[PDB]
């Protein structure tokens, strides 16, 4: 062929509020920071060894929106969007975002959250 | 005492052969890089065109021997690891890297694919 | 393809509480119902019609406890079994029912509120 | 309350050919059966054992169409249906089947390279 699978699945809270925002052709564009985790205590010297990944999700038409209007940081989200490392040069070198893009293939779903 | 899910799945062909070691000298720890494409027929000129995410695969244990002793560049492989952005000092700056880590909870497996017969 | 990948993904909620079960092995065994949903709009035949499919999952050791300590109606699990048929004979003839098993290659995790 | 994520995930070869059809009036309807293996040896008889999951994956419109033109028995594909046990009554008693519904949400790829 000359496609195959990228998917992304997460169950996870925002960080922080929808960060809205628009673009040309008037683009809807949520970027929420979603935080899944992972503990496993055993072995150690003190308290706590747990660890957070935040992951970088990007929503885009209706769920920008959608996530614009309606979530809110706490709230946990399942979302099936797909790797998308971007590049962007800063105020001078290069750098490069590995974003959670959610379009159509995909979307979010909040459950109970907080 | 958070958790959540966090589950990437792919379906790719390694770019590059696998990068192996072993630490311990037997934490193997293979870096294969995935090639996911998405095409379509460009509107405006009518050509063809196709972009195409390289993923940042992280095996261990098993699947990184696994991987090495039969993966090899261009072999599909399907994978089940977990996304982990990873922070590391350049020579200079913090950079950091998402990176595909499967660790237990998923695991490689290749395909027939394309491009065998290796050894002519 | 001389293996291939077998993986189901759920995120529901449990129509009705656990079912534990111990083996001679001495293994517990948990049932849990899952329910997804999915509504939609037509014009044919409904108003905003939804369906929703009941999965019959399976868990295994810890989990099948966890889920017995902790699980009860309506708690939201994400589940990451696999399909397995299986068939049994009824009083008579033969059925078959496709269950979600939860066996080490997945696992069970709730929403709101877990070991906590 | 009236949601959720019912998700299904596939990498598998098909047992035989697709069973094709195209709907009373138009819109086509594939059934392909997938088979997934799981071998192991015998932890005692040292036997080369392995059980095979079958499953009855579904496929509509296009998918269908391009299954029924390319996909040929043994061929290896990915399916991201969701599950979806339906009921029909035999030629007497109530029957239900778990089948591997692929609709939007999902989608068929099939392997091949050589």
């Amino acid at each position: 062929a000359s496609r195959g699978v990228n998917k992304v699945i997460l169950v996870g809270n925002l960080g922080q509020d929808p960060e809205v925002r628009y673009m040309p052709n008037g683009g809807a564009v949520a970027n929420i920071t979603l935080a899944t985790s992972e503990s496993w205590r055993d072995k150690a010297t003190g308290e706590m060894k747990e660890q957070t990944e935040w992951h970088r999700v990007v929503l885009f038409g209706k769920l920008a929106e959608v996530a614009s209007e309606y979530l809110r940081k706490g709230s946990q989200v399942y979302i099936e969007g797909q790797l998308r490392t971007r590049k962007w040069t800063d105020q001078s070198g290069q750098d490069r975002y590995t974003t959670e893009v959610v379009v159509n293939v995909g979307g979010t779903m909040q459950m109970l959250g907080g």
